[PDB]
């Protein structure tokens, strides 16, 4: 209970449909532009709102102030709830990510490693060389599920570069949004979260506006491991209006699974007739990703029976190691945005 509300209205609601729901994840900005473009694979955005008949939105929003904007990354995922939780998976699977390796040490001169890639292109394998400051390093990039197909392709160029590879050959740079720093790396009252995937995975890590970059080093199979624990770490949420009558101050809830239901009370006064009074709630649904199996069951309970609908119980996530080394503070989260 939290003691300028409820919340007015006199546009003219058509509906006010709970299975009608948005979802928020954090997407890494770098790859906006890799998500957009049509390879014409038929994988990009446009594909997937068309496929999941929904509507995606990437945010362009330049914040600045004083504390770091909680959206600078966040993606929105609209429409009826069945069809917002397949195009979870498939912005996941789809979408882009990148991997450095250090072509350092290698024995044959660059000029032959680059002839090579220049004349073996691999259609979900994007190779090119960046100079950092002065060692050149090698940029993969693939999707998530093509995620066998870069790392093999990795594999090979490690036995073709040492016919002995070194064992921290590799680099990812995670993006995240600096508002959340405190939820996923730790915080003064809290476990520092990193130094437990780091054990884990046997990975390094290291960290230093609006973007925060978090950098992990080791081989190609254990960094793409700690990509994936940090990724179980980000929020998640997904809103939405009910009316009183279809249920089964702000209004806050707990549950001992680390769900969190916010319900903002608000009402709808028509202005065209100057009767008719709506009562409604707005509510919220808050819990970090991997825990997503945990929001929709929280999210059957507030929908009234009379909806005789089954919550999906996605697996996508059943083996975080988060479902059991998580601090539970750290899952109730009140102020979050």
């Amino acid at each position: 209970h939290i003691h300028g509300l409820p919340l007015p209205s006199n546009i003219p609601m058509i509906e006010i449909n709970p299975t009608r729901v948005t979802l928020n994840m954090e997407f890494e900005s770098q790859y906006y532009s890799l998500m957009t473009s049509d390879n014409g694979d038929h994988e990009n955005v446009a594909s997937i709102m068309a496929e999941t008949n929904t509507l995606i939105q990437l945010p362009d929003r330049s914040v600045g102030g004083t504390t770091p904007d909680p959206f600078a990354q966040q993606v929105t995922i609209t429409g009826y709830f069945g069809d917002v939780d397949r195009a979870r998976m498939l912005m996941r699977r789809n979408c882009h990510f990148t991997v450095f390796m250090a072509l350092s040490k290698m024995k044959m001169p660059l000029h032959e490693l680059q002839a090579h890639v220049r004349q073996n292109p691999i259609q979900n394998v994007e190779m090119s060389f960046v100079d950092a400051p002065v060692t050149t390093y090698l940029r993969i990039t693939a999707r998530e599920k093509n995620q066998h197909e870069l790392i093999e392709a990795a594999k090979r160029l490690n036995e073709i570069l040492f016919r002995p590879a070194p064992e921290n050959n590799f680099t990812l740079h995670f993006t995240l949004s600096t508002y959340y720093v405190d939820q996923v790396l730790g915080s003064s009252s809290t476990a520092q979260l990193m130094p437990v995937i780091e054990r884990e995975t046997t990975t390094i890590i290291s960290y230093p506006g609006n973007i925060y970059e978090i950098k992990v080093v080791g081989n190609i199979d254990n960094v793409l491991k700690a990509r994936r624990y940090i990724m179980d770490l980000l929020p998640i949420s997904m809103c939405f209006n009910i009316k009183n009558t279809d249920m089964a101050n702000i209004h806050m809830i707990i549950d001992e699974s680390g769900i969190i239901l916010k319900m903002t009370p608000s009402v709808y006064e028509p202005a065209d007739l100057l009767s008719g009074e709506v009562p409604l709630n707005c509510a919220s649904l808050r819990s970090k990703e991997f825990n997503i199996k945990k929001l929709y069951t929280a999210y059957q309970k507030v929908l009234s029976k009379k909806f005789d609908f089954i919550a999906p119980q996605p697996n996508d996530y059943d083996n975080s190691i988060w479902h059991h080394s998580l601090p539970a503070n750290f899952l109730k989260n009140f102020n979050m945005p």
